[PDB]
């Protein structure tokens, strides 16, 4: 019976760039955005969408690896705002502050499509419509690049967990699943694969390294989002480690 600040709020979004690194809000930040990265091929002339981009983290990356074109698309007009901030002094990348679900690209538009942990706001049915659009967007030999979360079949959820997703509003099913709704859609080449051992380590270094810090957690921000951190990541650590919260990795092409 207590009122919880929703995930986005004004103090939610920085302590999440404290625990995840500059720019970033989701897992891994810059290091397993290096890592999800490194055998994708791109060049100054291709265009990228970034759904759910966040405060721009991996625009700024994508951007600055490859000399690509990225479009980042994101809900949140506050963290749009940021991510044009920050990034005023690069030509080639440009935010929208939109719903991806009310956005419409032209057919064959995109080299890849790329999204780190926002799909699990959408409802399966939401989700479904959005991979029918990427499938569209990209062009021929397109990329899709997803990590999202994932779960293990509801029938094993517990009560924490039952009350962490009601909370975030997720929308989480089975890798396996989320590969299928992926493939339903004409995708080919379609990798779904679970690669929760390395989200265990990142969650690790993630709590590990705000534990370190906590004396300057506690500088700017309250211990009360300090422990409500810390819990949090103890959670996902746990709930992993039992096969019941997942990290998802799908690629896909457009052929
Ligand atoms: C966990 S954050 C990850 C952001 C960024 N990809 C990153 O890795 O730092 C998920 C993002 O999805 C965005 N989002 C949620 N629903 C969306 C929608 N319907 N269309 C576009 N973005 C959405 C949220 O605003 C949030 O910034």
């Amino acid at each position: 019976k207590y009122l919880e600040n929703n995930q986005y709020s004004d103090e939610g979004i920085k302590a999440y760039e404290f625990i995840f690194g500059e720019d970033y809000i989701s897992s891994g930040g810059i290091i397993a955005t290096t890592k999800i990265l490194s055998d994708i091929q791109l060049d100054a002339n291709s265009k990228v969408l970034d759904i759910g981009s966040g405060l721009g983290g991996g625009c700024k990356y994508i951007n600055e690896k490859y000399g690509a074109h990225v479009h980042g698309v994101d809900i949140c007009e506050k963290m749009v705002t940021i991510a044009k901030l920050r990034n005023q002094d690069k030509a080639k990348i440009e935010f929208e502050a939109k719903d991806i679900l009310k956005k419409d690209f032209p057919e064959s538009t995109f080299d890849m499509i790329y999204s780190r942990d926002s799909i699990l706001h959408l409802s399966y049915a939401d989700k479904k419509m959005l991979f029918e659009k990427c499938y569209k967007w990209l062009k021929p030999n397109g990329i899709l690049l997803i990590t999202d979360y994932c779960a293990d079949k509801i029938e094993n959820w517990d009560e924490e967990f039952k009350a962490y997703i009601k909370k975030r509003k997720y929308t989480l099913m089975p890798i396996q699943e989320y590969g299928d709704l992926i493939k339903s859609c004409k995708f080919q080449n379609v990798e779904a694969k679970d690669i929760s051992d390395y989200w265990l380590e990142l969650l690790q270094l993630e709590l590990s390294k705000l534990e370190e810090k906590k004396e300057e957690f506690l500088k700017v921000y309250s211990i009360k989002e300090y422990n409500s951190l810390k819990d949090g990541w103890t959670r996902k650590i746990k709930d992993t480690k039992r096969d019941l919260q997942k990290w998802g990795y799908f690629k896909a092409q457009k052929m």
